[PDB]
């Protein structure tokens, strides 16, 4: 992990340009040059939570920079300078995944099924990764907003330290671990699925959280397929929804020792992904 100086991010990011700053460097000497050349990248500014020292801030950096995988957001740098305190990711050329199912469309098309299916792996692959046994990190924050896109639609988990997709163990308790990660990432199979946001008020009563929505609908295979997004309809086959929904409903399982291991969705969702398109 580099060094930067403010003044280096300060040349490649044309002079902080406005939702962070993207700049630009050469990639083998990671140095500013000019804007639409060479490696692009994004710098967020951080201002110092929790009068967080320089020291331990270092050193979450030093751990940040041994967690390298594809479906993460990769941190090519930092900056410490005058209390100065930035963060240095690859640029994620088509932007969150909310972008790419929601949006009032009439004009706009979201993600195709293969798609969904394949970015919904992704994550699960990063969330996986992160679980670990030599990792031992909870995501905590498993939104649609921080599933990043590159610019040939690999999603990876949007930039983490060290509401809407809530757990029950925590509305209830504060809990949070691993299984928590699962149900939000339930949550999030939900939202992929249907194209439907996870907390939407202008929704009726009893129906503005997506989980509630869709409890009624996820009974049977021919009520399970009635939530897909009808944009999708001829591109999926109907056993492969069934089973992204089923996988969505073991993550919602209200007792979290229920929901499987995010290894196992990866599993099941690589097997989706790798039987995709035909009936196999």
């Amino acid at each position: 992990v580099k060094s930067f100086t403010f003044n280096e991010l300060k040349l490649a990011t044309r002079n902080f340009r406005p939702c962070v700053f993207k700049g630009w460097l050469d990639e083998s000497t990671l140095t500013p040059t000019k804007p639409g050349t060479g490696l692009v990248i994004a710098v967020k500014k951080l201002n110092q939570e929790g009068f967080q020292g320089h020291r331990e801030w270092l050193t979450e950096i030093n751990y940040l920079g041994q967690l390298s995988h594809p479906n993460l957001v990769k941190l090519i740098g930092y900056c410490l300078e005058d209390e100065h305190r930035l963060l240095v990711y690859e640029f994620m050329q088509k932007g969150s995944l909310e972008n790419h199912l929601f949006r009032r469309g009439a004009y706009f098309k979201p993600l195709p099924w293969f798609l969904r299916v394949n970015v919904a792996l992704d994550a699960a692959k990063g969330l996986a990764f992160l679980h670990s046994d030599p990792v031992k990190v909870i995501y905590r924050d498993i939104k649609a907003s921080n599933i990043l896109l590159d610019a040939d639609y690999n999603a990876k988990l949007s930039d983490f330290g060290l509401y809407g997709y809530a757990a029950p163990e925590y509305m209830s308790s504060g809990h949070l671990n691993a299984r928590s990660d699962v149900y939000s990432f339930g949550v999030l199979l939900l939202e992929i699925l249907s194209g439907k946001r996870a907390l939407d008020h202008n929704r009726p009563a009893k129906e503005e959280n997506l989980v509630d929505w869709a409890r009624p609908y996820l009974t049977s295979k021919r009520k399970v397929l009635l939530i897909v997004d009808n944009r999708l309809d001829t591109q999926y086959l109907p056993e492969e929804a069934v089973r992204m929904a089923s996988v969505a409903v073991q993550c919602l399982s209200f007792e979290p020792k229920s929901r499987p291991t995010m290894d196992q969705v990866v599993r099941a969702l690589q097997q989706l992904q790798d039987n995709l398109g035909k009936p196999s």
